[PDB]
């Protein structure tokens, strides 16, 4: 998919972890998440689009991914593992990631 | 997929890793194993079949794929920024993973 519905992907699962009730719904968005993170990982983004793929924005670019999936995989053990409330703490926490990459390149 | 299909996955990829000679190939292989160790996490082994979900044992053996799939991302990073020989390296040594989880319920 295109980076514009990863991007979706990753903000309705968001949504869905925040008003989850159990695991099994927590584990799956999560899952969708990760997929979606690891699919959109080698894009390249509009404001990035006149920039070598080695360049320094694509690396940070490239870093702030790898931090995401990191984050989202902890967060899904922990949805693994039937800890619903932790979880979600960690879904929260993660929009500082989001946050962060959007700040610079979205 | 069943847990013999992605350990075949696994094992096969990692091969070739070790003879790779640029870094699309050593990403593509990367690729290939976190989505296989991804579906192999909520797996139930032969020998642990008789034990709870919840049980030690599947605690632990989840715990080594969480610890596996971390292994393959930080390696796949590299791979994604043209560093081939560093996740060479870097797939060296999870192969101690791979060895631990064996060593209990293969
Ligand atoms: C789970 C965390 C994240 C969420 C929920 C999220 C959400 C979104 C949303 C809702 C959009 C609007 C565009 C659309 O989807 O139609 C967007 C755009 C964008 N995001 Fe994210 N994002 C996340 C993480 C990241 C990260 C880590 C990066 C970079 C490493 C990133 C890079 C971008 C860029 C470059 C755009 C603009 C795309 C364009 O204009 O075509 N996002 N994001
Ligand atoms: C990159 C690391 C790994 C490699 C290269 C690898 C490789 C393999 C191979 C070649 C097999 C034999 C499959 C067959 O042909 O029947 C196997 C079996 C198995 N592995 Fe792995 N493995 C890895 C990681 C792990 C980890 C981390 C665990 C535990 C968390 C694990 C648990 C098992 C189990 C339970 C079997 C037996 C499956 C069955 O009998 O159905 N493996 N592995």
């Amino acid at each position: 998919a295109d980076l514009e519905d990863n991007m979706e992907t990753l903000n309705d699962n968001l949504k869905v972890i925040e008003k989850a009730d159990n695991a099994a719904q927590v584990k799956d968005a999560l899952t969708k998440m990760a997929a979606a993170a690891a699919d959109a990982w080698s894009a390249t983004p509009p404001k990035l689009e006149d920039k070598s793929p080695d360049s320094p924005e694509m690396h940070d670019f490239r870093h702030g991914f790898w931090i995401l999936i990191g984050q989202i995989h902890d967060a899904l053990h922990l949805a693994n593992e039937g800890k619903v409330k932790e979880a979600q703490a960690a879904a929260e926490q993660l929009k500082t990631t989001c946050n962060a990459c959007h700040q610079k390149y979205r």
